[PDB]
């Protein structure tokens, strides 16, 4: 009986157990997308994100595809903290009866993501395994790193691009269908080939007080960045950027895209503050919110539940 | 009827990522990067379940050996680890102290080889699954290319302790005598030998670790430094652990010291003239013009661990 009552993930909790890691580790880096490190003047930035087999794709995916995204939620993770890639390594656990042709055409994907983030694979591994896993690690550089903590009160709170699409093209993808039409090929293709918005570095860098992408939904990870900041983060629905794929997407298949942008992971959009009246011409920024003192995250005044995915 | 990744083999495979990504710093235990007048070394070692280790070993010294093998392939190249992160599959039903007890052997390492986790990230899985990323730093690169002609082949400590020590494990017996203690410890807690990084730094013209077999690992440094490696049997070191494991259960201390892996000890070469008295250092063979790995004159198949 010696495992009748000992605790075991299912019951900590994903971010229960990082907090033990970090507690364990006595770290203080641990918190943020990445972790800085200062070397010669400036930071280099590092960071880890995996895909897994029947996690994160399937394996009928085109494997191109699988090997772009592979780098770009990295290089995500790096730009969300005011980074620009530069080094990658790949470890690969591999079932022996894999194709090879799957391994170079993911491969492709990867040369094809490195080439558009202007960074490069330099290395990695190879273990057997049962299933496929791909796991990326990734360093990058920046001038002035900014992490989840350093929201000031009455910044204003933005978001990148639109929210929800990604889950819509998970959905649609799991749908396993012959054919799919004009609109849910774009929502497919921000599920499967996210794009890193290393368009936002600059702005970033130079002005915002808190960063960070947005992977597991809206309300979740606001909420990390609420916590890490220490403030309260109020959103108001009727301001979340929607495509129009997504309202598409919600009528056809009866859904509510307010639920999709607050709850759909993997858009890899990015959530920032800083005061409103710092923007940038260029950029597709929308402000949803507004940071106050307190504590946890609202949408529309109702505290709600923060939702987002979950390993365990 | 599509060529699948057993056919063709793990390096076959490397082969063809290398060309794929038009690389050429692929091929040595780092990728070395020129960074602020200096050279930062990028490796990525893992430990699957059922491939490096079982759920049933301690955690703490999977923790230790995690980061130690990593450690391994930076030293390897003259340089020092700095920074790691820790990438982990874990299944839903593990226990929160299996997690914790790992961190605590990552933890100890980390302090013995002056290195930080700064990060990494948590995956739901099946099997526990542990890929480790370090990034060290170094005055001087030495990989695998630069054998000299007339250059000795160096090894440190003992080879062939780790795959007896697997072995007594495999055995599951009640208890072990203390030299089968030993031989186990060397396989759950290797020690990457971060002692000789200034040796390597100073001295050596190409280096890496032995963590697939001797002979095996022998062949990609005679390879990427094209020339012919020449090995004598008699010359390698052997434990007393090991000769008395072999002399228990019949088997040959010669066939381990050429075959076994995980034993994490260095491979390099340089002129006979540079050996340090102060290390457990021992020449095995000479580099000559050519190709190919040779044992006592019999040029001997390249076995070592695969994964596929
Ligand atoms: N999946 C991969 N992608 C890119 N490079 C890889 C991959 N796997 C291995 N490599 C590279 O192939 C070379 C040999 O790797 P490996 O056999 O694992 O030796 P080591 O563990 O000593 O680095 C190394 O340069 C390694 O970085
Ligand atoms: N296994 C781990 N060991 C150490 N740190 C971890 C581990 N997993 C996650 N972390 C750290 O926990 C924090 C949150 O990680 P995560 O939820 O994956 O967010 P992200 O992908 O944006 O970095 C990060 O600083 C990450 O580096
Ligand atoms: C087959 C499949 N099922 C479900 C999902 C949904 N999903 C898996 S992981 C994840 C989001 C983020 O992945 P994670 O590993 O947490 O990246 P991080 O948040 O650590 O960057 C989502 C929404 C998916 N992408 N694929
Ligand atoms: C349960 C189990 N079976 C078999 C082995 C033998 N084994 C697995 S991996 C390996 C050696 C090297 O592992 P690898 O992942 O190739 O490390 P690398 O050479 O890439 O540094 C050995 C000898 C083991 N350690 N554990
Ligand atoms: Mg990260
Ligand atoms: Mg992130
Ligand atoms: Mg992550
Ligand atoms: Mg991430
Ligand atoms: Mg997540
Ligand atoms: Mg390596
Ligand atoms: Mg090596
Ligand atoms: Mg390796
Ligand atoms: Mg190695
Ligand atoms: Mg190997």
């Amino acid at each position: 009986f010696q495992g009748s009552f000992t605790m075991r993930l299912k019951e900590l909790g994903e971010f229960g157990l990082i907090d033990l890691i970090k507690k364990t580790l006595e770290s203080k880096v641990i918190g943020d997308d990445t972790a800085p490190v200062e070397y010669c003047s400036k930071k280099l930035l590092l960071t880890t994100d995996v895909l897994n087999e029947g996690v994160h794709f399937l394996r009928s995916y085109i494997p191109e595809a699988v090997g772009w995204k592979a780098i770009s939620v990295n290089v995500s993770d790096v730009i969300a903290n005011g980074g620009l890639p530069k080094w990658a390594l790949i470890s690969l656990n591999l079932p022996e009866d894999l194709e090879v042709s799957y391994v170079e055409r993911f491969y492709i994907g990867v040369k094809r993501a490195c080439e558009f983030y202007k960074c490069e694979v330099v290395g990695g591994n190879i273990s057997k395994s049962e299933k496929i896993g791909i796991s990326v690690f990734l360093v990058g550089e920046t001038e002035r790193f900014v992490g989840r903590d350093g929201a000031r009160l009455g910044d204003s709170v933005f978001v990148s691009g639109t929210l929800g699409d990604s889950r819509a093209g998970l959905e649609l993808l799991l749908m396993e269908k012959e054919e799919y039409e004009p609109f849910e090929l774009a929502l497919i293709q921000r599920h499967l080939r996210p794009t890193a918005r290393i368009d936002y570095v600059k702005h970033i860098q130079k002005y915002a007080n808190a960063s960070m992408d947005i992977s597991d939904g809206l309300v979740a990870d606001a909420n990390h960045l609420a916590q890490r900041s220490g403030v309260k983060i109020e959103i108001l629905s009727e301001k979340l950027p929607l495509s129009n794929e997504l309202k598409m997407y919600c009528e056809k298949y009866g859904k509510n895209p307010i639920e999709y942008a607050l709850f759909g992971g993997e858009d890899y959009q990015l959530l920032f503050t800083h005061p409103k009246e710092r923007w940038n011409p260029f950029l597709d920024m929308t402000e949803i919110g507004r940071v106050e003192e307190g504590e946890g995250v609202f949408v529309d005044g109702k505290k709600v539940e923060p939702k987002g995915w979950k390993h365990f």
